[PDB]
């Protein structure tokens, strides 16, 4: 078609429709949700970046960077059939300036292979998600929280600086001296304003011994859920949490603990968690020490650590939601709690979902100030807990099964107001409608976004079914 002899005469290496690679370039990491790509680009360079979104622009079709190809909705390959795909994952080199301790990282690196040249290098990191197999690009572009959050923030707080392809091929580096608009945009919504083609982290010194720990919760009945997280977010919200303890809620039918990552020692952990421990009346277990890879496979759930392999097939069929909340009326836990026990204790499909301690005193997600950049959540108090809920399916995943998570969620926000949750890109979920999607994503950063978008992307070239809409002028 036109778009495949643009490309062509544009001598942008792409993956053929009749080839084997087209398979995997093509896949979803959810498998509910496959499309069919008009093409595939496949640039080894920023060049063919710009030339495929310029054929994309001159011939007529939608285009959208595919980094590792993660995305909850499939929104990397367009969330919907027809868009010329620009598979990144060819593009996968990390550089570390031994001076600086800047990395360049091209877009296509995931987490595993970048969290390794880090450390390897320069005994360096930043912080960033559990999953070595996640690309950078969707990651850090939207937030990316992970078991050094609360330590150091999100993945989209390392970003210093971004070389980016915009929608009619221009190319532009954003920093924070540096089309500071597009910069702004682009830590939080980066999906909407270009595909970049080279990122620039700092990072910090990894610390040399990381410790995990587990803390199992005796939440099998209602009662005890509603005093446990009572409890739990009550300390949270009142500085318990120390800046080295990174930690969360893990759920399923079959078991409910705390899961953290401590930075620092076994001793200075069992100090540090002590008041936790006798506020909940409960004991640690599972106290592991661990080098910082250590660490980080310990959670990784995954053999492969270091990926690079375009071959990288990965995938689960699965339906997911997700939340950020302040801290919740005792009457909204109630309800929550209630819907958990007679209602996904149930449910006869692998679920879990997970509570982040995100926000509160001594959070550094949280003291990023609420101006620095377009990813909505910076509020230390009203932005506490960030929810990831996960329905997976072995088969077919069931149609009616999405009354579950939303039943689920409708618990949380039939008792808080709006200004008190939202929800992450990261986690994206289809069932919401377009404008919906916008508002709970971005929420008081819309406006400015749905402006810039105007500005770089007036003809949505990078448009998906969530994607920012241009502001009307
Ligand atoms: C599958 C998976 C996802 C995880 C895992 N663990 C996470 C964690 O511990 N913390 C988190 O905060 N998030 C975790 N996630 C979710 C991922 O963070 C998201 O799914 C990411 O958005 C995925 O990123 P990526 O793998 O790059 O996904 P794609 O589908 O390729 O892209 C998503 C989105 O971003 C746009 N995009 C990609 N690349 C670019 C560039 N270079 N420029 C602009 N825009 C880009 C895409 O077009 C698309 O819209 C653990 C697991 C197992
Ligand atoms: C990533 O970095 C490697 C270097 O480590 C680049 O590999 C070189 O590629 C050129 C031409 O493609 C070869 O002539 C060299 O021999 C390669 N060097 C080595 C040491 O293998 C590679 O080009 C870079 N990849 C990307 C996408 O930029
Ligand atoms: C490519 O896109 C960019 C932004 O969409 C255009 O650059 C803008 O041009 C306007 C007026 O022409 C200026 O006022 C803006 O300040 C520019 N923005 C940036 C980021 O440079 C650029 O003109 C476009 N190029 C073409 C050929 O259309
Ligand atoms: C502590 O870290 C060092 C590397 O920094 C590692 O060699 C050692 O095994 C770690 N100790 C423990 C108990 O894990
Ligand atoms: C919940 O379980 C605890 C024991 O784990 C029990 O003491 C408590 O009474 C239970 N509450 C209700 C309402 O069943
Ligand atoms: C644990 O860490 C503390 C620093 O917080 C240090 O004083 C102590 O030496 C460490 N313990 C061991 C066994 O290294």
């Amino acid at each position: 078609a036109a778009i495949d002899e643009c490309l062509k005469n544009a001598k942008v290496p792409v993956t053929a429709r009749n080839s084997t690679e087209w398979k995997t370039d093509a896949s979803p990491f959810n498998d509910r949700l496959p499309y069919t790509p008009a093409a595939i680009a496949k640039p080894a360079t920023v060049e063919h970046i710009q030339a495929a979104v310029l054929c994309a622009a001159e011939v007529g079709v939608k285009a959208n960077p595919k980094s590792g190809g993660h995305s909850y909705a499939s929104f990397g390959l367009g969330g919907e059939d027809g868009h010329l795909v620009v598979e990144l994952d060819r593009m996968y080199n990390v550089t570390l300036d031994p001076e600086t301790h800047i990395a360049t990282v091209q877009p296509g690196a995931r987490l595993g292979h970048i969290a390794t040249v880090l450390y390897e290098e320069g005994k360096r990191a930043f912080s960033h998600g559990t999953c070595p197999g996640v690309g950078v690009g969707g990651h850090s572009l939207h937030g990316g929280f992970g078991f050094s959050s609360h330590s150091h923030g999100l993945a989209v707080d390392w970003i210093t600086s971004a070389d980016v392809v915009l929608a009619n091929g221009s190319l532009v580096t954003a920093s924070e001296t540096e089309n500071p608009d597009l910069f702004w945009a682009l830590r939080g919504a980066g999906s909407n304003f270009g595909i970049v083609a080279s990122f620039r982290f700092k990072t910090f010194a990894a610390p040399p011994n990381v410790t995990s720990y587990e803390i199992n919760l005796p939440w099998t009945n209602s009662s005890n859920v509603v005093k446990g997280w009572g409890a739990l977010q009550e300390w949270l919200l009142n500085g318990g949490m120390p800046e080295e303890m990174n930690m969360r809620v893990l759920g399923n039918a079959f078991q409910t603990q705390l899961q953290g990552l401590y930075h620092g020692n076994a001793s200075a952990l069992k100090t540090a968690i002590q008041p936790l421990l006798a506020l909940l009346d409960a004991n640690l277990s599972s106290v592991q020490e661990h080098d910082w890879m250590e660490g980080f496979r310990h959670y990784a759930y995954s053999g492969e650590i270091d990926i690079t392999d375009p071959g990288y097939d990965q995938s689960e069929t699965f339906y997911s939601k997700s939340l950020v909340t302040s801290a919740l009326p005792p009457d909204v836990l109630e309800r929550v709690a209630e819907y958990w026990i007679e209602t996904a204790n149930k449910v006869r499909r692998s679920w879990y979902i997970i509570i982040d301690m995100y926000g509160g005193p001594n959070s550094a997600v949280t003291r990023v100030p609420p101006g620095a950049g377009s990813y909505a959540f910076r509020d230390p108090e009203r932005h506490l807990f960030l929810y990831e809920l996960y329905d997976r399916s072995f088969g077919p995943y069931p149609d009616d099964g999405f009354a579950f998570l939303d039943g689920w969620v409708h618990a949380f926000t039939g008792g808080l107001d709006s200004s008190d949750w939202g929800m992450y890109i990261n986690y994206a979920d289809p069932g919401l409608d377009r404008a919906e999607a916008q508002e709970v994503y971005y929420r008081q950063n819309l406006d400015r976004l749905r402006r810039i978008k105007q500005q770089l992307d007036p003809t949505e070239l990078f448009y998906y079914p969530q994607a920012v809409e241009p502001a009307e002028v």
